[PDB]
């Protein structure tokens, strides 16, 4: 360390170049060739704007350069050469005449142009470099020289990661390693980083940019600077790519989002795009050559949860809150298991920023109440203004109770306007706190990268110490404040989190535990009877947490037998809602329909599953499906994944499989009139199976669960159920419709039927109840509030307001 | 009206300046008398011969007719009428198939009402059955008789 | 929400007729008319319909009484 | 450009009413440092100048919080 | 139908006759968006 990185590298850029034409000394002719690239080089502008036009010499010093000797091994780059060290030591003398506290690459213009015969003189030179009014005396990792394409339409990311500027990139050590590996490869070094939107691929390049600048990558890349390039428009792009190459590979470009200066092998490039983006680049033969692809593929809840916890410091101090590790955990739960758009990193992210949002929307939360008492007061304040003057001395000076109010109001408004005050304040200080708190935890790191432990010690000991504390003080002084734009909590995430679904009542409060253990209860709240059913479902489940089945595998898989509207695809529905906040949760496969290309048709299911991993798929009629979907099916119950049409495979272990059939439902029926032995059916039943599925199908399901028909009582218990939404319906119009036993038993009998189950009872309800019903509603009969009694009687139903 | 007015912009214009005083007056004592002044002789003219100072539904429904059709319909018929006669109605041009009728006309009923999700069609049907028989007729009549226009009707 | 869905098909039109020449129930020609249903439809389809309207052969009267209907228009336009 | 908060403090604009969220939500964006220039997306008809000049009446009402206080809108035409 | 120095000399006219006086416009803006000048138009669609 002592000259800027701007010359700095200049330097090393001469250097490499005389390696790379084999030369034995750097001589003057290589720093001028890399210091004049573009007319926008500074180098160009300052000696153009001298005189000498720097073309002609850029032109005239590569043919020295092409007139030297070509050495070998350990002669390539060998030294520098008399003349340019001279004029390296002469720049230094040069900038302690300027004031500037480095040598800068124009100060180095300045030399050079001294050691070349030919061109202007310090005098000359002085006053054009001079004309860039000051500005040299700043920092060494930054001289800040906005003149060349590279430095006009890219940012420097290893520059950021030198001064600390770049976020603290976690958990990718894999990722990153791979790229180091490809960068350094001869055949193919361009890595192209393959992912989905929001998992991070950009924060490998940045995390790698962080490396560089700490020696923490090998050889080769030690000294490279990353540029992030970001989208007449070609007419640049080529003054940026012809610059890159300038640099001779001593400079990496990134691109979040050509050949001749690649193909030629000179353009050191990383890119980042999706799957299928880079399949079509993938088209190219010149440029396919294979850019090293590095498919980043979205971290797991507990990566996710390290690295938010990683930014947790950025964001609480960017933002000025406290981000409960409590909140961390949330936003990287619900959000990977109830928010089917982004993927992981991203969206766990967005909303804990998106909930702290709200909290600055929160500020605007006293001068609301202050103005609404404000004016509030102005009411009564000016209504006394009336009472004043008075026709009736002893009857309207006792306005007592009016005046007392004003003062009341002249103390709240007193009171909270300055009580705001001290929120307000407990801030001021707490906000530089974490400032300082951060510019100490900068200033140490620091310290630990030059041996500097003096200040290391000095500050990690009682300085730091303080701030933590302090910053901790001030937090703990804004408890209940009446402005809490502080913590951030699992409410608060949960809150964001439910707007864009539904009941924090569950997305919150319920934990996997407590819900999988009332799971059986739940069930039953909607789906009446088959108890057989919900537990067999309900252990299979528990038995699948709890870690005691193959992780490659669905969460449970089931074939439900039996007879028809008795239960089944109310409990697959019932299911995907009490297990997963939600009948969205819910993929259905009517069997009976993919008759033809089925296959084809399904890599649908991968995409319904791709973005809802945690969810319930139903195929109906399983016989019926055609042994090719038994495949994908089968595919699904073994290693629990599928590869669809495109290729990327969809996870399912995170699925609950329902599959129905009614192959043993006339003898599982024949079994109960006959009152055989639970057993002897079962058994029988099985046969029945053994004949239509491949054994490696029944043998891989979880279990065989067998519905039965509905006893007069369970009916009756699903009217109930079923009424409930009429209820919770009516209840938006404060109407309450209380039922007699007849009236419900009237249901029950109607809704019923043998063969087809409890279907019918909707349309009944429907017809013999909401429709008369909805009748009254219209007509007036039934108004707001009222309490409709219905009963039996001839023709059916009756309603009765009171009465 | 103009003095109420004026004296609405007179008020509020003192609840700016705290000039208290005359707002005071204003709010308490002025616009009292000018509030009961015009509410006066606007009663002053509950008959009138030759006046009506009213605005009404008749008067917005013709010139909302003036930009569609029939005032018959669009005044007069208010949806509870409407959807209580609609059986009627669509027999005036549908003629037999009962079934669909009371069917189609009971879920609408039963659509209002609320009795169904918010977040569904008003109602949705598959008519079964014969060429030619009612179905695109009763669907035609049915956009007419509900919403006062055959222009009311998308087909597929 | 403010949109009512019409949906027309002949998928049970045979069976509704022979049902009626036989005489036999309503509910047994719904019945035998669903299951045909069942096998062109997706359930969950057949189950967000808020019903399924089965339109009938019209009588030698209907027919009459639609002439008369008919009519109307040409009295009107005349 | 004629002045709304000026229109506003005469009294001359009409009553806006019903449009809480967008007013305070355009007082917020009016606020924020990295994008305080809020622009109303609506279809014609909607009310997206009621929301501009209702915002108006309430600075020359005090209605609005601090740092719009005083200020004055005027609408370029 | 300097062209706007009289324009302006009779729109401004026309304002102080105080709406006592329409004027038509066979086939301006300004002095009608803040509100004042009674004017009836003609004109093809497209340009209204
Ligand atoms: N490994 C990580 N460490 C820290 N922050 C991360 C990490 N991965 C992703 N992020 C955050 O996620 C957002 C996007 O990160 P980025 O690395 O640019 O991913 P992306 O997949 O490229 N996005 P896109 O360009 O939209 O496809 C930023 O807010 C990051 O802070
Ligand atoms: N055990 C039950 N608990 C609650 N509701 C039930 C139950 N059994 C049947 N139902 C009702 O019956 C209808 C469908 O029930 P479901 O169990 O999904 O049968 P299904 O498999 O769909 N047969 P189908 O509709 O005839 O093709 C819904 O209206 C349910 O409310
Ligand atoms: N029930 C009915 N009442 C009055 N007119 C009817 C009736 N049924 C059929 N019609 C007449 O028949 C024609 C079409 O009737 P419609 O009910 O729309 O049948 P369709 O199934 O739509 N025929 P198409 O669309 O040509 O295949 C019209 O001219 C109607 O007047
Ligand atoms: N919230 C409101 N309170 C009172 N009047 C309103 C309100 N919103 C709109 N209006 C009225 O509706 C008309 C148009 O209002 P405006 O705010 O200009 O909406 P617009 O959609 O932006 N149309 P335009 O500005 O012509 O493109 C005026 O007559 C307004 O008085
Ligand atoms: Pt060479
Ligand atoms: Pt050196
Ligand atoms: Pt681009
Ligand atoms: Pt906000
Ligand atoms: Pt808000
Ligand atoms: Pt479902
Ligand atoms: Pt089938
Ligand atoms: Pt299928
Ligand atoms: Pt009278
Ligand atoms: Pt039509
Ligand atoms: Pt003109």
């Amino acid at each position: 360390e002592r000259w800027t990185q701007a010359a700095r590298e200049a330097l090393a850029q001469a250097q490499v170049l005389a390696q790379r034409m084999k030369h034995q000394a750097i001589d003057l002719p290589h720093l001028w060739a890399v210091l004049l690239k573009d007319e926008r080089s500074l180098a160009w502008r300052l000696l153009e704007k001298a005189g000498a036009d720097p073309k002609a010499l850029k032109e005239l010093q590569e043919r020295e350069l092409a007139r030297l000797p070509k050495v070998e091994g350990a002669e390539v780059g060998q030294y520098l050469t008399s003349r340019l060290s001279g004029a390296l030591n002469r720049a230094e003398g040069l900038m302690e005449e300027l004031k500037d506290r480095y040598v800068a690459v124009d100060t180095l213009v300045l030399a050079l142009a001294e050691a070349t015969p030919g061109l202007p003189g310090l005098e000359a030179l002085k006053g054009a470099l001079k004309e860039l009014r000051g500005g040299r005396t700043v920092q060494t990792e930054h001289a800040e020289s906005t003149y060349n394409a590279l430095e006009q339409y890219g940012i420097d990311l290893t520059r950021l990661a030198a001064e600390g500027k770049l976020d603290p990139v976690i958990g990718r050590d894999e990722e990153i390693r791979r790229v180091i590996q490809i960068l350094l490869r001869r055949t193919k070094n361009n890595p192209v980083l393959i992912g989905e939107p929001g998992v991070g691929k950009t924060a490998i390049v940045e995390g790698l940019a962080q490396r560089i600048v700490k020696g923490d990558v090998p050889e080769g890349l030690k000294g490279k600077r990353i540029v992030s390039l970001q989208m007449e428009f070609e007419e640049r792009l080529k003054a940026v790519i012809q610059e890159v190459v300038q640099s001779q590979g001593e400079v990496i470009l990134f691109i979040d989002e050509l050949k001749p200066a690649l193909a030629r092998g000179e353009l050191r490039l990383i890119g980042a795009t999706t799957l299928d983006e880079y399949r079509e680049i993938e088209k190219d033969p010149a440029l396919e050559r294979r850019f090293q692809p590095v498919y980043v593929d979205e971290p797991t809840v507990e990566e996710t949860i390290s690295i938010l916890r990683g930014l947790k410091e950025k964001y609480e101090v960017h933002h000025g809150v406290r981000i409960s590790d409590s909140a961390i955990i949330a936003a990287a739960t619900l959000s990977h298991r109830y928010i089917t758009e982004r993927r992981l990193p991203d969206k766990a992210i967005d909303l804990i920023d998106e909930a702290a949002a709200r909290l600055r929307m929160a500020l605007e939360s006293a001068p609301e109440e202050i103005d609404a008492l404000e004016r509030k007061k102005l009411q009564l304040e000016i209504e006394r203004e009336a009472l004043k003057k008075e026709k009736d001395p002893d009857s309207q000076e006792r306005l007592k109770a009016i005046e007392a109010e004003i003062a009341k109001l002249t103390e709240e408004i007193a009171k909270l306007r300055a009580e705001w005050e001290r929120e307000r304040e407990i801030l001021r200080k707490l906000r530089e706190a974490q400032h300082r708190l951060d510019e100490v935890r900068r200033e140490i790191e620091l310290a630990e990268r030059q041996y500097d432990l003096n200040r290391a010690a000095e500050l990690r000991y009682g300085e730091l110490p303080k701030l933590e504390a302090e910053v901790e003080a001030l937090s703990e002084k804004l408890r209940g404040a009446r402005f809490v734009r502080l913590e951030v909590t699992e409410e608060d995430i949960a809150e964001i989190v439910s707007r864009w679904t539904g009941i924090p009542v569950s997305k919150l409060l319920e934990g996997e535990r407590e819900k999988l253990l009332r799971l059986e209860e739940e069930l039953h709240k909607r789906v009446v009877g088959q108890d057989e059913a919900i537990r067999a479902v309900a252990d299979a489940i528990r038995r699948a947490r709890a870690g005691l089945k193959d992780p490659n595998r669905p969460i449970g898989s089931f074939l439900f037998l039996g007879p028809t509207g008795v239960g089944k695809t109310e409990l697959a529905k019932t299911l995907a809602a009490t297990l997963f906040d939600t009948e969205e949760a819910m993929i259905r496969i009517d069997m009976t329909e993919y008759m033809e290309k089925h296959a084809v048709s399904r890599l649908q299911l991968t995409e319904a599953v791709r973005r809802r991993p945690y969810s319930v798929i139903l195929f109906d009629e399983i016989e019926k499906a055609h042994p090719d979907v038994f495949n994908i099916l089968l595919q699904i119950l073994d290693d629990g994944r599928l590869t669809d049409s495109h290729g990327r495979t969809v996870d399912f272990r995170n699925t609950v499989i329902i599959l129905t059939s009614n192959l043993g439902s006339p003898l599982i029926l024949e079994g109960l009139q006959k009152g055989w032995p639970y057993e002897r059916i079962r058994d029988e039943v099985f046969k029945v199976l053994q004949q239509h599925f491949r054994p490696e199908f029944l043998n891989r399901l979880d279990e065989i669960v067998v519905f039965r028909p509905l006893t007069k009582e369970q009916i009756r218990q699903i009217v109930e159920i079923q009424l409930s939404y009429l209820r919770a319906r009516l209840a938006e119009k404060r109407i309450s419709l209380e039922l007699t036993e007849a009236a419900k038993d009237f249901l029950a009998e109607r809704g019923y039927d043998p063969v087809f189950g409890a279907r019918p009872l909707r349309r009944v309800i429907q017809r013999e109840l909401e429709t008369p019903l909805a009748q009254k509603i219209l007509a007036g009969e039934v108004k707001e509030g009222d309490r409709v009694q219905v009963d039996v009687g001839p023709a059916g139903l009756v309603f009765a307001v009171p009465a």
